[PDB]
């Protein structure tokens, strides 16, 4: 049978049902491509793959059977589907399993930074002792009123639709920004929408990422787009590192241009507090790029992402795929 390799990861128990009859399954639990086997590379008519590992021109390259890389996610900016495209090579992902999950960790985020929950239990983690009203309004300083605040969000897509839903509910005014949607498509949703990302961090007391990262998008937030924020306004970042120059915003939080930020995803990962620009930023809140997951999510996207494989093997390349992002 064809060869199927998971690259970057070991556990293949939800796929083997599926594609039992179709494929050969092996995995090299690689963290690059100099981790994945001979036998891959010469062989592997199919791959999947998750967000940890990247796959250059020179990686595709490698392959000598390779004909699809189904990515178990969403997002396959690491991956150069164009020289994949180039080299006879279907890519395709998993857009819908993590909406839900990734919305509501951006929800969690954004009340966690005008809540300050995560901090006020980190205080009570320290001694801190809380006992006058006095002292509850210093430990809990910053902790904000939602209503009337503008909630900004840049790309207005699958999850940036899901919280602009759930926003709407704490009484966000919300603005949205996203140069690739056609007009209208803010009237059916009842939301505002804005022309420019100057405009959207002028206006913004909250702003969120919620925009695949392409080749024009890199550090859409750095020096000259964080000056365009509003004084104390909030970043929360799900969407991908690289989206944001940690520089400029370890700045912004260590000057205070920047009240906090809540990061999901990061410029180099896996994310660690000791090392990289956010070293010591203050009012920093950050999880190991975990937002889209819930058990269930994870079994969808892998059985959808085994079908997807399945379709390719016994199907046409790219007729018989379901999401080939081409
Ligand atoms: N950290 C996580 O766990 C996790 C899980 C799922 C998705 N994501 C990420 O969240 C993002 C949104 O995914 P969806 O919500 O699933 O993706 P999507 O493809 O449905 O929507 C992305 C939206 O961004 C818009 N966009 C692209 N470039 C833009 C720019 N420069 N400015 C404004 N808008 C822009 C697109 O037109 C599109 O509407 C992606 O980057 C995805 O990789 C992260």
């Amino acid at each position: 049978m064809p060869l199927v390799a998971l690259l970057d990861g070991r556990d293949c128990t939800v796929e083997m049902p599926i594609l039992k009859d179709v494929a050969t399954v092996a995995f090299c639990d690689a963290q690059s491509t100099q981790e994945i086997h001979e036998k891959v590379l010469n062989e592997a008519v199919g791959a999947l793959m998750y967000h940890t590992i990247t796959l250059t021109r020179e990686d595709l390259e490698k392959f000598k059977a390779l004909r699809i890389i189904v990515r178990i996610g969403s997002g396959f900016d690491n991956i150069d589907i164009k020289s994949a495209g180039d080299l006879g090579i279907a890519v395709c992902n998993v857009p819908a399993a993590s909406v839900e999950e990734t919305a509501d960790s951006t929800l969690c985020h954004i009340l966690n930074l005008y809540r300050r929950a995560t901090w006020l239990h980190q205080a009570l983690r320290e001694g801190t002792r809380v006992q006058s009203v006095e002292q509850i309004r210093e430990v809990a300083s910053g902790a904000a009123r939602i209503r009337g605040e503008t909630l900004g969000i840049i790309g207005l897509g699958r999850v940036g639709q899901a919280v602009a839903l759930r926003a709407k509910a704490f009484g966000f005014n919300v603005l949205f920004y996203d140069p690739y949607l056609s007009d209208g498509v803010e009237r059916a949703l009842g939301l505002q929408r804005v022309s420019t990302l100057q405009d959207l961090l002028f206006h913004s007391d909250c702003v969120t990422l919620h925009c695949g990262l392409n080749e024009h998008n890199h550090h859409l937030i750095n020096d000259f787009t964080v000056k365009q924020m509003r004084q104390g306004a909030f970043l929360v970042n799900t969407a991908r590192g690289g989206l944001v120059d940690e520089k400029a915003l370890a700045q912004a939080l260590k000057e205070g241009r920047i009240r906090g930020a809540a990061l999901d995803v990061h410029e180099s990962e896996p994310f660690s507090f000791s090392q990289g620009p956010l070293k010591d930023a203050p009012n920093l809140i950050c999880t190991p790029h975990a937002a889209w997951y819930s058990e269930q999510a994870s079994i969808e996207m892998r059985e959808e992402a085994a079908r997807e494989i399945r379709r390719a093997i016994t199907g046409r390349i790219p007729d018989s795929l379901k999401n080939c992002v081409n």
